[PDB]
């Protein structure tokens, strides 16, 4: 019994800023690489980007623009059931685009899920703070029993054991991430978390055994961080802060120092729960149309995949190697000892 | 002999910001967890929080508010014997609440302890800069001889060897912490200390063999640090800076730069002593009623225990696993890359 | 399953992770030799090469570089006729050494012909990713036409890539993916190798063929150069430390009453016009005056480091110098600390 | 093969400095007031406190060496002087009550001429101070001084390795000074890339010197009194301080006022100003005025007594031979300092 006491401090975790991708032999160029991904037979994305289901990130206009760029948007749940079904319905009829919707694990959940399926949603995201809870496992079984063909994205988890549990309950996709969010204070106020790159790797190690894809959710600050998440085993990444400043996102621009900002807050923050916190309320710079951000993101992915000799995302997922570095290595990776004159489209 | 020379740099120590608690399978929700703890046959607490025995944190008005919230207050020793005996009696009169009192290891110590026992004190805290000194060990043995049933809290120590010595001397509770204090300069001016999370774990490993509880004293900056201290083996945590700003603490609010502050200083500082100092004098924001801080602290603990699947503190103490992370992991754990506009009640 | 389980096994070190250990020395800083040979046709008196960037090296910089005992690489953001004119302009000024960068494009061999006609000493087949077959194929195709031409191929960061370019016919391999001061490759693509590990891994392979490597990028102080040479590199390539000298492309600009020079990455938005995704940024460095003053501090720092290590020449430093690893607290100790600096030193700013 | 052994050991060694570690508290029966801080460097050189003021033109002259020795310590008169001035500075300290005093000598052709004038001024120890103590020029000078003066205390430095320590001992040095690059004003590790983290250097050099009965000096990098306790516990007999002494009243240079606060100039002996084209290995700076030396020494020795009590050391030999460290990360360092509290007043030992 003494084993659990002696294993308290054995595990080690890595995050994005701890590693770099090692360049390998390459026969492919960034322009000729493929960035398509399959989450299920009914759900395939042309770019591996999903906008997060938060009240400051994704509504009708964001989900529309995401799908038009080849990605996916998850309409948040901080609205009435009919309002969310009305948002899903807007995205589907506006050219047959893909759309998702967030649902919380509550007694009224199944009523909301039914209304979303009639709007022909492609996937429901049962997103909760702790996916390794029995309430979450049961809700996935109750939805899989009622809708055997519905794409179910279950999260959030950070361990292989939680990944195996949600897969066994009938979830097609597992969303990974406890604590990496830019607006998240879970690790500070509750002390609980797993470094995101290790969380993605540990969960992808289990999901591989079942043919299940995983979503790297939260913590991505630059386009290179997305490449690290995919190379660690993730099929797709979920972004919040990098999308909150975009024009097609809910909320209006506010002025700070002559510059435009958009509100970005955690769904566990005081403000978001009104209509103990595990998030903060803030603002991110205004970034303009989604196409300009998505173009820089995909372009960094194509560059990274060319460096790794990856013709497609599966090759990157199963062959790419990292190298660990210290804090001095992180300062070398960024621009240093030179006064930056202009703001770059991919570096702010 | 050469063994001690070659053993100089073998040990490694971890602090709160080096680790994260791994989320586990959970059948319980934060509202349904138990935060009760037993320190001795005569000492049972409803919340695992003790106010530190400093002239800037806890006097009668603070100890009353602590006990009423389910915790414990330690009346500080910077007083005459007659003043301290009356403070214990004031807290005792207000509904039969639990209260403790700090006593230093000096020739006059037993005279002060006698007056505290007549005021019906529940626990005596034998506070010294170095708990593994022979003068402290002798004082513990003689107080156990004169008062065989009196709760004796002995500290501070940081090693398994020091913990076993105070336990064999007759102390029911051992207080752990050398150098982690927010106002403490021991590790800077004397070079001596042990990282608090390693100190708590090393001492709890020894105290666990005897059924003795340990107190994680100092270094707690956020509610998540308290969850980590308890998951590392501590029954109860002792706070100073997180309590110095509340209304029920000695001293009155001062205005600095148009904002409200309360004085907070170390008991080894120049001001508190009026040897070389091992503390500094400082300032903390006014935080309002004690209940608001206690709610945020306990609420974060309930969240952590729910993330870890702990129904009570013994499950967290015996089963919770940590994961080590780098400074980049710490940067991910905090909010990042978002301009914070509002203050959260648990994150400032 | 090895490839999946080996994802996070490697560890990498950069300049600020290590220090050179002082060794027995009968050598004085003044008496060391800083000469190095890259090929039979390329001998440098100082192991310093100015980078081939449109804000770092043109004719006047290559002239001053060679006159100090080094080498300049004329950048490619110009016409073929302009670059051939820059090479000969440098060559006519006393028969000085000069190189020129050529990208892996359809016109590359057309540009290479014009450079060889100008009596260029080395072409740098410089690409963002040197381990692509387009680069290897281009090296053989250049090696076939010019058996006597010095070919510098980069950039790479692994032992496998060094062996690949050597098999294609490259005399010198340039090492560095992401360490540059103006570089965002590791930020926008997630790809890189810590430069000191990259140099060491490439030198381990390149020594097996007698091939020298160039430590390219990441050098902030003169001591970083000594660490790069002690890690296995024959010569180092500098950009930011040279962009502020008088002999460099661009004109001095005034910022806050002080004089500055533009310094930008060749993968930046501004340099690529001269919607694509950049791998560099546009910046500015303080104006530094004559090139001789910068080189004197650089060579002076190298001479001191070699004296501490007991290396009379650079080959001894390459084969004997020992490092010791340190933490961030060691880096804070290595720099000056707890003292407010009142005057700016020629080597520390 | 042999040629490849040096190539594969390039990145094997690891080094620790003061901010990487903490001293582990041990069983103790002694109190800080009751400990002994006496130390013996040789039979001719015994100090009551283990503190030496550095031989720099902004740290130690006659008035500093006088005040240092009177506190039980030692001052090293710097060498940026003529031979005649340095000998009279030594004589000034000797005439002021027969106090102990040292003098710095560089390894140059004039060295032996300079040393002679110092011995006639009755100096107690000469410091053969060089940027690189493991050079053959330094080894030769120690043998050449040991040949002429068999009883003279010779302090040779600076080194950072066990091999360099053993070489200087074999050349005839009674004391070895350890420190390459840790100085607060030092840029050696930045401009030349060379150094060893000071705590590992002290430990590695004391390991060798212990075998010959030779004491070592921890030179440079000490920012707080706890750094001194760590250096002594890492194997050093005595520590040499510069920045912590450069601000005291009895040190060369005058107090200058900036923004209402009093400052003194503090610069490295490898800075342009002190040597006044060339490549410097130091910078020029400024430190706050600290008042009389007695207040700084009192806080320093007091911090040592506290640490020795935490470690159960009755004297410095017990601390050098028994004290145990524990290693910590950057987060451990932030916990060690005061944190998350706005400091209102300055403590005598902290900032
Ligand atoms: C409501 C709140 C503040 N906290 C929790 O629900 N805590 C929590 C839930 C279950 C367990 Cl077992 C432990 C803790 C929240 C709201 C929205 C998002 C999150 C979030 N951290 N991730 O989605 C959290
Ligand atoms: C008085 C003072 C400044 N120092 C000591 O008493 N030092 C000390 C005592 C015994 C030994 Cl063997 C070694 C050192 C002090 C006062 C109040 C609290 C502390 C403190 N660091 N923790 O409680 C210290
Ligand atoms: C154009 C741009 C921005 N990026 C790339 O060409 N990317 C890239 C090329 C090939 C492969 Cl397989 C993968 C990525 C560039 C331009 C000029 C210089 C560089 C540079 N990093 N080193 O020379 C990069
Ligand atoms: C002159 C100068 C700038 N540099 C050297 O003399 N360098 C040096 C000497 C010998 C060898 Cl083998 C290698 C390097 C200097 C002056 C004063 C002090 C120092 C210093 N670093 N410690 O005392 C250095
Ligand atoms: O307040 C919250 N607490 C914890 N995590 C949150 C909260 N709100 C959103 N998140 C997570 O953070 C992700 C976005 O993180 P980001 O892309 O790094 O800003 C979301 O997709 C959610 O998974
Ligand atoms: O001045 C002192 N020097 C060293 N430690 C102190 C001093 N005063 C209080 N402490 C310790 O610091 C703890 C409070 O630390 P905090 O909760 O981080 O502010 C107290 O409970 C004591 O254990
Ligand atoms: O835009 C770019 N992106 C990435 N690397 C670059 C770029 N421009 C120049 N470099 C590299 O950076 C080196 C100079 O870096 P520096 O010495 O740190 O300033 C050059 O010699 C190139 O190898
Ligand atoms: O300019 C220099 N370069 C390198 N080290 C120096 C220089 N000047 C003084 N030192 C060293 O630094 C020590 C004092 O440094 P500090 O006590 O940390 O400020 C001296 O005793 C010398 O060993
Ligand atoms: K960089
Ligand atoms: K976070
Ligand atoms: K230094
Ligand atoms: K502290």
């Amino acid at each position: 019994s003494n084993a659990m006491w002696e294993s308290k401090f054995v595990k080690e975790g890595l995050t994005f800023d701890d590693v770099l991708l090692v360049p390998a032999k390459s026969d492919v160029l960034p322009r000729e690489v493929s960035v398509k991904t399959v989450l299920s037979e009914s759900l395939q994305l042309n770019i591996p980007l999903i906008s997060a289901g938060m009240d400051t990130v994704t509504e009708a206009d964001m989900a529309i623009a995401m799908a038009r760029q080849g990605g996916l948007g998850i309409i948040h749940k901080n609205m009435s059931i009919e309002q969310q079904a009305e948002q899903v319905d807007k995205v589907k009829r506006s050219g047959g685009l893909l759309v998702g919707a967030a649902v919380g694990v509550t007694a009224d959940a199944m009523t909301r899920i039914d209304a979303l399926v009639k709007a022909s949603v492609d996937a429901i995201v049962l997103d909760t703070a702790h996916g390794h809870s029995q309430g979450v496992i049961d809700k996935v079984k109750e939805v899989r029993a009622k809708y055997p063909s519905l794409n179910i994205i279950a999260g959030n988890v950070a361990t292989a054991e939680a990944t195996k549990a949600l897969i066994e309950a009938g979830a097609n996709v597992v969303k990974v991430g406890i604590g990496p969010g830019s607006i998240c204070t879970t690790r500070v106020v509750a002390g609980v978390g797993v470094p995101q790159l290790t969380a993605v790797y540990d969960c992808a190690t289990e999901a591989r055994k079942h043919g299940i894809p995983v979503i790297a959710d939260g913590g991505i600050k630059y386009s290179g961080d997305m490449v690290k998440a995919l190379a660690a085993g993730a099929h797709v990444v979920m972004l919040g802060s990098m999308f909150a400043g975009v024009a097609e996102s809910p909320g209006e621009t506010e002025i700070y120092q002559g510059r435009q900002f958009k509100v970005y807050r955690g769904m566990g923050s005081v403000g978001a729960m009104e209509k103990v916190p595990e998030g903060i309320e803030g603002r991110v710079p205004y970034k303009g149309p989604l196409a300009d951000t998505v173009h820089q993101l995909v372009g960094g992915l194509r560059a990274g995949m060319g460096y790794c000799g990856a013709q497609d995302l599966e090759f990157l997922r199963e062959n790419a190697q990292f190298i660990r570095m210290s804090g001095a290595g992180l300062l070398e990776s960024h621009p240093h000892h030179v006064q930056i004159t202009k703001e770059a489209p991919n570096y702010s």
